[PDB]
């Protein structure tokens, strides 16, 4: 017996599958971390299936705003959806509201990068020490 989830949301131009709020309790716990969710701190959910128990069907997941970003792709996060379509954005404080924005820009071409490496310059003698045998 635990309390349901009302059946009754008010959104026309808002997505879904994609939810924003704050961690009522820390009960729930992230999977790409694998850590829990302090209460209080922000925290996003996304409707699909499990592949590990495919029982349950359409179920919720959630994940630190943080970890939203990282696995945005992974997760199957579009570029055509911004922070303030998640469900909650408009609800939540301003300050937090900008912490998102900053976080995922929308629409952006962000590529790879390398820099460099040692690839030796090694010198003459030196001080050092050496392993033992046995
Ligand atoms: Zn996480």
């Amino acid at each position: 017996g635990s309390s349901g989830s009302s059946g009754g949301s008010k959104a026309e131009k808002t997505l879904g599958d994609f939810a924003a709020e704050y961690a009522k309790s820390n009960r729930s716990t992230c999977k790409g971390c694998m850590e829990k969710i302090e209460k209080g701190q922000v925290r996003l959910s996304k409707k699909m299936v499990d592949p590990e128990k495919p029982q349950l069907g359409m179920i919720d997941r959630w994940y630190h705003p943080g970890c939203f970003v990282k696995n945005r792709e992974e997760l199957g996060f579009r570029p055509e959806y911004s922070a303030s379509q998640l469900k909650g954005f408009s609800l939540l404080a301003t300050e937090d509201k900008e912490a998102l924005k900053k976080q995922l820009p929308g629409v952006k071409s962000e590529g790879k990068r390398k820099g460099d490496e040692v690839d030796g310059v090694d010198e003459v003698a030196k001080k050092k020490s050496g392993p033992s045998s046995g």
